[PDB]
């Protein structure tokens, strides 16, 4: 029932292409079919690959879509901090990932086949794993994401209802100027981030400060966790622009619009500390459907 | 007392690399201590990464070359000129940093490396992820490397300058070609065949008297009194769906010569006629680099 690319973990490698529709929605509708069946083919051909993907859509071409049912957090995608977090709300947006990036390739040619001159790419970033599972920072990034497909379910996956067995998606580029990192004291970083490098050990969070990451991030409602499934990978040149391409997946769209009204100032007037070396240049929000949903489209 | 090649040149079959062009900006002085830095960080990483099979190569443009070597051997190295009048353009840049592994992330950390060690000293110029696709084809379906030297002792004997001050030494030829796929997917199968001389799916040799001279392989398989003109490919496909993608080309010889006479074929400059891959591809940059033995890399000072 849930698209094959929310529940895969430790994926190697992963192309995102964010997009906008130039033709009429019902395009997206035949579209989508022809390649979620393109992904059933991938898997068959590369099942080492343990291959993944999702098409998401935004509010306006999903309210289109769904006539107006379910989706009820749906919205664009807003900027957070009065603009600290800049806003490219886009229609489409296709997430592959795998352990084989040439597999991902593949799959996201025949994304664009299937999507032909409907849509205008806006976006495409080649997500990779770096040494460790660490940001380019250095620091190790996935420790505290839900692990195994029974908690990863419960975080991300709507459980009933119209929209059951969907997702809601949130996709933000960071770049990072590790330059202004490095000219930071591996302490100074540690607590900016609230873990320690090398080790990846959490600081206490009454030893650390509030404008750390985790500090930021890791939110309680009454004792309960707001919890997301992350997808994020570094990408980039050395010597260009790099950074984290930041994904996130949850049943709730609250549960990421909190920790970002959190990091970006809007909740009690503090910015994430990580805001010293890198910043977001885009942001979107979109609706990953459940494949019962999309088969039912045209 | 003799010579070790850069651990970059011999490697077959690796998965992923990265290519780095730039020119001097300062000093060439600066090269000196940069280029043993980089070699010593390959070896630190080459003992962190055992399982990444990794190698890599620092070369050098012909006036820097010029310049760190006080002019002895190095005698095939010229900047690379245009051929066909344009055809293929030239794009000479000082500095080339070629690193190939089983594991594009330990490539990344090594780039990083190769960038902090020369600093501010260069103007990076091109900067390409190469990445092996499905059954090692290039981004137009057609299988890649199938009459590459095979094995270290062939490979040596084509790639590897063998005595004299260069022994231990290569010369590289690199070129970034830019593919569209929707002149090529236009084109019948059949005709794409002739254009490259083999079988698309199969990947079987069309004859040399079946296929027009124009074909790639009657470009490129030349010989002289029937001993080949061999060369090292490293070549990798690179790029995004959407976005530029093609083959970025990288040869090693053990001659410049044997390079040469396969662009001068291919870009119309020996008997008028040009490479049928044009129909569908086009090279933007074009370098030829000496690459040291490691211990001259160690010599320089
Ligand atoms: C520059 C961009 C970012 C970097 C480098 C980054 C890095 C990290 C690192 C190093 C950790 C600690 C290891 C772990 O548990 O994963 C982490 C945790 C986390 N990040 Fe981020 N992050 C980034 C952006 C975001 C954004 C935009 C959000 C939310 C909208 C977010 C939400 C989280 C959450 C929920 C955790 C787990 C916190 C916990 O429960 O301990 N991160 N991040
Ligand atoms: C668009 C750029 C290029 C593509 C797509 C390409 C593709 C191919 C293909 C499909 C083959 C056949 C399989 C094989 O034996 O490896 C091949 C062979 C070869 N290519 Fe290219 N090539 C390109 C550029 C070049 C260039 C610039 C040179 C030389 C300067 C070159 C030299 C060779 C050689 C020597 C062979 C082996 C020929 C033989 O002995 O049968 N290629 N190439
Ligand atoms: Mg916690
Ligand atoms: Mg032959």
């Amino acid at each position: 029932q849930v698209q094959s690319g929310i529940l895969p973990e430790h994926c190697r490698a992963a192309i995102w292409i964010e997009a906008n529709l130039k033709g009429d929605v019902n395009a997206l509708r035949e579209a989508s079919k022809i390649f979620v069946d393109n992904v059933a083919t991938f898997q068959a051909k590369f099942p080492d690959a343990k291959l993944g993907a999702v098409v998401a859509f935004g509010n306006n071409v999903w309210r289109q879509l769904s006539g107006g049912e379910g989706a009820d957090e749906l919205k664009d995608f807003p900027v957070y901090g009065k603009g600290l977090a800049p806003s490219t709300q886009y229609d489409l947006l296709i997430h592959i990932l795998s352990a084989r990036h040439e597999v991902n390739f593949s799959v996201a040619q025949a994304a664009l086949a299937a999507f032909g001159d409907a849509i205008d790419v806006k976006e495409e970033i080649h997500g990779f794993r770096w040494v460790e599972e660490r940001d380019l920072s250095g620091f190790v990034d996935g420790t505290e994401n839900p692990a195994g497909e029974e908690t990863r379910r419960e975080v991300a996956v709507i459980k009933d209802g119209v929209d059951a067995g969907g997702s809601y998606v949130f996709v933000q580029r960071w770049e990072h100027n590790l330059k202004q990192l490095n000219r930071m004291s591996v302490p100074d970083q540690e607590m900016m981030i609230g873990r320690t490098k090398d080790a990846n050990e959490e600081i206490d969070g009454d030893e650390r400060p509030v404008t750390s990451h985790l500090s930021r991030v890791d939110l309680k409602e009454d004792g309960k966790g707001l919890k997301i499934v992350r997808q994020s990978l570094p990408y980039g040149t050395a010597s260009g622009t790099h950074g984290l391409y930041f994904c996130a997946y949850c049943a709730r769209l609250y549960n990421i619009e909190q920790q970002l009204l959190s990091m970006f100032g809007d909740t009690d007037g503090k910015r994430d500390a990580m805001l010293r070396f890198t910043k977001p240049v885009t942001g979107g929000y979109y609706f990953a459907p459940s494949l019962e949903r999309i088969q039912a489209l045209g």
